């Protein structure tokens, strides 16, 4: 059963959000992926958020750029935790995306990650850490993955040419 | 019949939006005022936008601060022209408000005005200019008001003490 | 009869503003296009704005970059509604364009759209929505166009490879 | 048993973080509060993070301003989910706090909330939503609290004087 | 004969521009002061700039805030050198004023000074230096004034209490 | 006799400053060009500024990027008018260059132009306008050049393909 | 013998730089304090930097705001290590001060500290750490001071009221 | 004996930090180079900083990008002077790197250099200047290197083609 859903405002956002799905493939975490536009499919946004709890989602990762309203509007319609990923926009390099997501008012939170691909991957890792609190097997896989990243850096201390 | 509606995300926004209503009092333009929160009353936002055309509104002026989603979400749900006013936020001085409103994607526009009270007043003036295209009497009142502002500056060229 | 005029500060601005004209071709809205420079042809700017109402324009879309004075100076010379499009500048990525257009003082409004091509397209859509208030046929075409955009997203929910 | 810990870099941060504790008092959520400085008590930071899981914490809310390293360094030392609150700094108004917290690299996430008191309150609400996934009673209290906020706005639509 | 004119967009700008006039009083430089609004008195702006050379002005100092179009539009209408002073705006602290003035395109220059009162004083000093090139007496007064400022700093090297 | 000197911090700045020299070639204005580094040749900077008046310079155009100290330090050492051109830096896109030049304190002015090549060309035009005040022939050439730029825009009003 | 010199651009900078002197009083480090203006006393700046090594200075702490040229120009004239403190400016809140100091080009470094009073204190601490490398007694005093700061935080973990 | 250590958060940082090592090769200064990640190898960071004094390091140059915590966390764990180099990040062009490093609180300083390669080279030059205070031979080599840079600019005053 998919306990996490990855949503984005447009198909072009996949170039960024694919990095969230990559973490789940590595950690073997079942997940749903779907394009839900706050501005082009506002009604679908409402129906998606309203049925999130019933559909079994415990965490929702939402990505959007520019006037990024997707994460916040989903968070306004459900109690399921929402994590937001600011997609890098052309002109403002994601600052508009960042401000539109992180500056939510008291009462409707959205846990925001870094701008771009690093944030997409981290949103998945955070979702995994949340799930891992009640999933011993996943907790172990996260632990092993973290150790693997640390060891790679430790066994290669000199960045200069051989 | 009220052809324009002034909406805002919170009652504290009235300190800013009251300047939009002031322009309408001066120009004798019937208007509706209401608090519609994108995050605290998402369902009311949808019902307000869906019935805007039927309620007779030809222009909607929406004000919000921070992660200002109100103008854009209304614009996504109706063909009635939407004008957005960025309320000045504490930490980011309205830059977050500005970015969240003006950076709308292709297909769902929001005509954005200046940050703060100047923008609120201008949103009302712009709405009035739009209405004035098919209202000769209002067009005349706008003309007289503009002349009055120009004359005040012209009859007082020296800013120094008397 | 052309009820909307698209003006820009330089011919190089056409790479951006062509997206406004594209919306009008799609919606079958007669329009005028012309290069009017606030700094290189200041007198032409004044004559263009002064005769706008008599020439039948109900909405004026003006695009400019850098110290973008074109939209505001036109708005200062006519009661015809003015929509401004900030062209993306090299060094400041359109922030200078945005500030010079959106920050107009009380009394002379300019409805501002997003930086770049998205804003150009949206300025045309907003102008169309304004016209649609008194044009049932255009209102229907806008409605059908919006439905077409929504349906495209709805019939393609999975962004991943086939 | 306290399932959430609220930590901050300095005692002066309490003026902001007290709003996180307020949400927990309202929702009846047991919590721990402590000053842990990344720069003045680096060793305590490591010991706090290392024992977080054993101490029963399922969510950690960390607040800091300026070169805000506290949230990220805790996240680097534990798998327990970390939420970060950017405290508003004097000179940069929290932009430095925001960048130092949200821009974490791939592998070590920190779910970031808004700058200031709104973010502190939201970090607590997000932590509550996370806990609510496996706590039916808390889920109900969150639901009732949200309804109460919505109703207050709905029963007071006119912001003007009586 | 007044060889320099100090103009500003509004009477409220005098709180800033008075510092330009102060330099001229100190240096005994005849000057004209007047409120010329680019947006409220566009026609007066054109007539002022067109007659500047005939009126004997060799330098024009123009101050404005927000969407500061005054300096640039004057520069577009005359060959008399124009110096611009960005007035500090509330929300954007003069960054909008600065961008709207300094970013002029190739062909129409505006020599820009610092944001606020320091810039107003410096615009007058720069105008004085320009005049001083062909005015030996003024050149001497500028020299003596500069020496006086240097000496004050030199005779007070210790900033601590006596 | 060269009445204007064009100086820059490094030879790589020539890619930008060459546009200032281009204006002088077009207008037939004798000029000096030289690399004077505030940081690599501080003593040469002082000797250049000290002898500027004696060498016949009436205007000095100085270009620099990053921590752009060149214009201001020259202005601190001479009464000859100094115009500054902010060169576009890689990381901050000239904002650091702009701030380091335009924000000069009361007493030592630097007339600042736009970031990059547009500013370089404009600094030369401004210098020319300053000289033109006492040079009827140059004033005429500037007039003809401006007319030529205006006419080019006027005879090509339609930006679309033929 | 004073091994460190604290210099600033103006006497008003003392409100900030006094915090650097405070650290030296606490640590018992002999120091010189003087007002040296890059723009008002350029010649004094050169003589101060040229004689720094001969006067026994091993570290120079320089503070300035706005177009902060003082630190960099001193660094260009001496091999004695220079530390820069950005004073908080009114309009740009020290961002101009920060950029003008930190962005020095290859060859002439300035170790930059935080904006404002925190940076002033830290510049003194850094200077002390540099001296401490060859001064066992000072190294011990720095150690004891750091322990004292850590202990204060450790003995007061609960920020709430008693 | 290596008196300086160059550390960085990731191997990809070497493209920037190699310019620090280049200065040391030119000046013949023994140095250590190593990858120490604040987020991926937090324990190694602590052990590296704790043993820095015993390992003979008198200056530590640390480079990092994004949420750049490396320099500050090292500085919190040792009295050895720490110099920080902000690596240029993709989205924010090093502004996040700069803020996370320079804004350190009172008590734990980090001398910060420019964003990118210029800063890396300057951090090495500053470290060299610090060492040169007690190393006459190195002081001479630094002097000769500086003279060489100055002479290159002096013998090539004309940037134009031959």
């Amino acid at each position: 059963p998919a306990r996490v859903a990855i949503v984005m405002g447009s198909k072009s956002d996949w170039a960024t959000m694919q990095f969230a799905a990559e973490i789940f493939e590595i950690l073997n975490v079942p997940h749903h992926v779907e394009v839900v536009s706050a501005h082009r499919t506002p009604d679908k946004l409402f129906s998606f958020a309203e049925s999130a709890e019933e559909n079994g989602y415990q965490v929702i990762i939402a990505g959007a750029g520019g006037a990024a309203h997707l994460p916040g509007m989903i968070a306004a319609k459900t109690l399921v935790p929402v994590l937001g990923v600011p997609v890098q926009s052309a002109a403002l390099s994601g600052v508009d995306s960042l401000y539109s997501i992180v500056q939510m008012p008291r009462g409707i939170p959205v846990g925001t990650l870094a701008i771009g691909k690093a944030g997409a991957a981290n949103a998945a890792l955070l979702a995994a850490q949340i799930l891992a609190t009640h999933d011993k097997e996943l907790h172990q896989r996260l632990n092993d993955w973290r150790k693997a990243q640390t060891d790679e850096v430790l066994e290669n201390p000199d960045p200069r040419g051989a």
